[PDB]
């Protein structure tokens, strides 16, 4: 597992039992496990360790948390110069939707991100 810290809040990317998405600050939070796997080059689904769900964005621009994976969990993975990481929507791309989480730790939605913002930056760390 890895966990995935966004610094624009401070807060690592949670998936919670009941599909919500958010963040929290506590390290010890055993819903912050999240496991990057790889389809193609540069292509990763966003599992939890603990539920088995997948980070997914619905056609709204919502993040969810899917039981089982389908097209909106595919997300493409991009470094980034200060080592934090990118996730654009697979299904969005074109519209520049981003997984990001606001100052106080919930979700953004996918027309409220775009490049160049805090918020989409996630800094992959161990365990």
């Amino acid at each position: 597992p890895k966990l995935l810290y966004c610094s624009n809040g401070g807060h690592f990317l949670r998936i919670l039992p009941d599909g919500t998405v958010d963040g929290t600050r506590d390290r010890s939070d055993p819903h912050i496990q999240l496991q990057l796997i790889a389809e193609s080059v540069g292509e990763v689904y966003i599992k939890s360790t603990e539920t088995g769900q997948y980070l997914a964005m619905d056609t709204d621009g919502l993040l969810y948390g899917s039981q089982t994976p389908n097209e909106e969990c595919l997300f493409l993975e991009r470094l980034e110069e200060n080592g934090y990481n990118t996730y654009i929507s697979k299904k969005h791309a074109e519209k520049n939707w981003f997984v990001g989480l606001k100052k106080n730790g919930s979700c953004k939605r996918g027309p409220r991100t775009h490049y160049g913002q805090k918020a989409i930056l996630f800094l992959p760390l161990p365990v």
